[PDB]
Order: structure tokens, then C-alpha cells, then sequence
């Protein structure tokens, strides 16, 4: 997250880190057993690690629970980043209070001028490297679709979203991608991609979780 502010301990209580011995990409918690997150951070062996501020040491809160099946959606594309979205089984049911909670599935999805919460624990620098141990927070509104085409002519596809300012300098990053974008105390969006981080008239793209509700809800049924 560039641009962001130090969220707080478990003030954001579904988000996940997944690690393969080490943090790679975000997740949110929707239910004690599932985990939604961006199909290009598939990997085989994952663990799934909930309860987390500090990733780099553990102060007390942690449910480190591994994966015991990983469905990418179906029409991925990884060329394109159509669809970008996974779901995650948890081996174990996750157990829910208020620092470790799963966040709703949206019933409507959310307009461009909604202001929404983007968290993870990527880069922190529009140019350069530093991860930041601590989770991050930035609030940010859903731009205007057309807005979001003028910025990537040919590449937004209707199962995206673009969020963030056009200005520059406050964005998600390498390492934020599959974590939560949540509004109104849904998620409506999962952290997929963008043109560097936090870059002039390059704002973030988003998958819009909105149009997978029914995919989501059918899957968890039937596995
Ligand atoms: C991602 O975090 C890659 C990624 C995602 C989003 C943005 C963006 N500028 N909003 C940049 C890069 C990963 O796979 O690690
Ligand atoms: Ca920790």
C-alpha cells in the first residue's frame, strides 16, 4: 500500500496473509472455512495465516490453518487478468470473535463515487522496495468506468473495476494483491492489478466481486 496510514491491530479483522514460508498475496475470510483471493496468486502449499498485524512475529492473535483445496475460477485468463479470483478451503474451521471475523458477500455492487478500504501488507514505495511488517490501510473511492477505460485503453474487461486517484501517489502494490477492497462492510473488490503502483493517471484495478457471487456461493455449497 503507497500512500496509506498503519491500520491497528485487527482493526481489519477478515484480512489474511498467505504463506508458502513467506507472505505473497492477501485474502479475505468470507465464512470459519473459506478464504476469496486473485487467481494469479494460485500456488500448491498454501498456509493460510488469520488473526495478523506484525506478519514477522507473533503477538497472540494468529490461526495459522492450512489450505485443503484451492479452486481458480474457471475463466481465468492470465494474459488478461479476466476473472482474476480464487477460492480457498480451510483444513480446519477458523474460530470467529471480534479480531478475527469474515466479512459479506456483496448484494448490489458499489458505484463509482463509494469510498472503500484497500488493505495488505505490499510495498510501500512508488519507486524502489520496502514491505512494511505491520498491516496497511488506504481509503480510496471507485472511479467512473469511463474514467477507468480512458487510463487503460482496450484492458478493462466488465469484471473489473478501477479504484484510487488519478493524481498519483496513493495506491495497493506488489505483494497487496488478492486482499480486500470493502465497502460499506462488503467486499467488493480483490486487489488484481495496475500499471506499477501509484503512478499519475495509473490507478489500481480491481476484481469486481459483485459479479461473482452466485459462482462463489454455488462452490462453497458443493465443496
Ligand atoms: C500484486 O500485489 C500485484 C499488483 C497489484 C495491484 C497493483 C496496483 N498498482 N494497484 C500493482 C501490482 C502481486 O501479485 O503481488
Ligand atoms: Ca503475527
Amino acid at each position: 500500500i503507497v500512500g496509506g496510514y498503519t491500520c491497528g491491530a485487527n482493526t481489519v479483522p477478515y484480512q489474511v496473509s498467505l504463506n508458502s514460508g513467506y507472505h505473497f498475496c492477501g485474502g479475505s475470510l468470507i465464512n470459519s472455512q473459506w478464504v476469496v483471493s486473485a487467481a494469479h496468486c494460485y500456488k500448491s502449499g498454501i498456509q493460510v495465516r488469520l488473526g495478523e498485524d506484525n506478519i514477522n512475529v507473533v503477538e497472540g492473535n494468529e490461526q495459522f490453518i492450512s489450505a485443503s483445496k484451492s479452486i481458480v475460477h474457471p475463466s481465468y485468463n492470465s494474459n488478461t487478468l479476466n476473472n482474476d479470483i480464487m477460492l480457498i478451503k480451510l483444513k480446519s474451521a477458523a474460530s470467529l470473535n471480534s479480531r478475527v471475523a469474515s466479512i459479506s458477500l456483496p448484494t448490489s455492487c458499489a458505484s463509482a463515487g463509494t469510498q472503500c478500504l484497500i488493505s495488505g501488507w505490499g510495498n510501500t514505495k512508488s519507486s524502489g522496495t520496502s514491505y512494511p511488517d505491520v498491516l496497511k490501510c488506504l481509503k480510496a473511492p471507485i472511479l467512473s468506468d469511463s474514467s477507468c477505460k480512458s487510463a487503460y485503453p482496450g484492458q478493462i474487461t466488465s469484471n473489473m473495476f478501477c479504484a484510487g486517484y488519478l493524481e498519483g501517489g496513493k495506491d495497493s502494490c506488489q505483494g497487496d494483491s488478492g486482499g480486500p477492497v470493502v465497502c460499506s462492510g462488503k467486499l467488493q473488490g480483490i486487489v488484481s492489478w495496475g500499471s506499477g503502483c501509484a503512478q499519475k493517471n495509473k490507478p489500481g484495478v480491481y476484481t469486481k466481486v459483485c459479479n461473482y457471487v452466485s459462482w462463489i456461493k454455488q462452490t462453497i455449497a458443493s465443496n
